[PDB]
């Protein structure tokens, strides 16, 4: 059993990301996610090796807003227990959504050098960043990932090549999930 | 307060009242604007095991509303099946005005318990829309659901999910619900 929280502002592409991570295909008709949605990634630990083993990784998309009232956040807090990894999702076209990752992470880790829970920062809508602005956008997200002591992936969740097997993105994703499993069990 | 995870599946046909039931069980209020549930929805019931005794211990019980249809294609049920692992209890939900939804509970249970005397996972059968049953016919409906619940070796609760008093503390419903969750916890942790 493995529980990975998927955190981020509404509209950044969480449901699309989760769908790609669990089904290797693009989420075609994303609807507004009500409540906590859970999808399972059938994950090959140490993929491609003779010690390959299957784990069911639960991706918990709990939802909500960092601008919610205190009482709303307290009810959300019961979902943040027994967490084995966290994916922090931001929309690369919306600087507000990456800033809000600091609020999201504090909600969990207080209700970063000392944090032992593996973290992964994912920027979505990379396709929407003009080549003109890519250097500036990505320099900032590097600072973001370092603050969390986290690896970073930037991708287009609506392009199935984003996580194609053997791609650089797919390799980093497998490394993160293997680290989640290792810190939980080994 | 306990970091120990407890997983209870909530199974039943679309439209029987799963989301309304779960909302009442987790939020102590009626679900006012039920929408069509997409994919797997999870909510948490904070449960005091052996409440009121010196062994009282709080557990977070996850209610997993996985969804789908017993008529889905083989490939759909195969992907759904990965949601049925590490299960500590099952709530089987049927709509008391819809006899087909009760019959389909046999299919739902087979989907899980293949991926009833020998089953070790605690089961609870919950019939909804009791308010929609004519008072004349309530006795007849409840005789039938009693036999249904016996087939599953399960306790049964019948209620109106839109009446918040259905889960009133100390009521017959609340006692049976606590007994079920205590057995779920006991079979996982104190067995
Ligand atoms: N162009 C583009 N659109 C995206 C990307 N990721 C998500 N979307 C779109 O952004 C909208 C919000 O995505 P959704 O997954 O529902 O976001 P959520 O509210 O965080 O779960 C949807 O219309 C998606 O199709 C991406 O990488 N590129
Ligand atoms: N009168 C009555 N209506 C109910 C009851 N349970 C559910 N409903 C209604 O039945 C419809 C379907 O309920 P819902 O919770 O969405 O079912 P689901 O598809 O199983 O999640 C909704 O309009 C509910 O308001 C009940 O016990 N009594
Ligand atoms: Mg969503
Ligand atoms: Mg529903």
């Amino acid at each position: 059993r493995v529980k990975v929280l998927v955190l981020g502002d509404s509209g950044v592409g969480k449901s699309s990301l989760v769908h790609l991570l669990c089904h290797n295909q693009v989420l075609g008709n994303p609807s507004w996610t009500v409540g906590c949605s859970v999808d399972i990634r059938v994950h090959d630990y140490k993929e491609g090796t003779p010690e390959e083993k299957t784990y069911y990784i639960e991706l918990w998309d709990v939802g909500g807003s960092v601008g919610s009232a205190s009482s709303v956040k307290s009810t959300r807090a019961v979902f943040y227990n027994s967490v084995n990894g966290i994916i922090l999702v931001h929309d690369l076209t919306n600087k507000k959504s990456s800033q809000n990752l600091y609020r999201w992470s504090l909600e969990v880790l207080n209700r970063f050098a000392d944090n032992q829970i593996p973290l992964l920062v994912i920027g979505t809508k990379l396709d929407q960043i003009h080549e003109t602005k890519r250097h500036e956008v990505l320099i900032r997200t590097a600072f973001l990932a370092e603050d969390f002591n986290a690896e970073e992936i930037n991708l287009d969740c609506t392009n199935p090549r984003s996580s194609a097997a053997g791609s650089s993105n797919a390799v980093k994703l497998s490394r993160f999930f293997d680290k989640v499993i290792e810190k939980r069990y080994f």
